[PDB]
């Protein structure tokens, strides 16, 4: 199971870990991808998870987009987890750098409530441009299911735990 996570709340746990290595170690039921509406896994968590699947996640995502069209910002889709998880929940958080609306972050976290336990990154953090402390606050106030957050950056992980209200 998940090991070395610090408990933040009744259901939110956090660890300084690379979500790719965490997924390969644990092989959880659900790994969350920090997706964009086109499921174009270029950089950040998405590029990293996709590279770990040897691009199989992108091939599957392009077929999903050809059939269904793009996701909504705040939306999600369940696809295969490939070598990382049983499933991958592709969640679209608002990308502040691309000028998207930060109010959609709560809607993005609501997708986690459809899964009992998830391995996930902080939505809209990293290359998505939002304040990670705000993302963790929205996470703990929105997600009711068991969420194991993997924070790649050590200094950010320290800042998050030490500043947690
Ligand atoms: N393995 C890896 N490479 N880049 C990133 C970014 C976020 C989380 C994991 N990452």
């Amino acid at each position: 199971s998940f090991s070395g996570y610090l408990k933040l709340t009744d259901n939110v746990y956090i660890k300084n870990a690379d979500i790719v290595e965490e997924a390969k170690k644990v092989k959880p039921t659900v790994v969350v991808n920090a997706a964009n509406v086109y499921l174009k896994h270029g950089g950040g968590v998405a590029g990293a998870l996709n590279k770990a699947t040897n691009n199989a996640m992108q091939v599957e995502s392009d077929d999903y987009i050809a059939t269904n069209g793009p996701l909504k910002v705040g939306g999600s889709c369940v696809l295969s987890g490939h070598n990382l998880a049983k499933h991958c929940l592709h969640v679209v958080g608002p990308n502040v750098n691309k000028g998207e609306d930060i109010q959609l972050l709560k809607s993005a976290y609501e997708n986690f409530n459809q899964h009992e336990v998830l391995l996930a990154p902080l939505l809209s953090a990293g290359i998505f441009g939002a304040d990670p402390i705000h993302s963790l606050r929205v996470c703990v106030d929105t997600v009711r299911t068991n969420v194991y957050l993997a924070v790649f950056d050590k200094n950010l992980y320290d800042k998050l735990v030490s500043s947690f209200l």
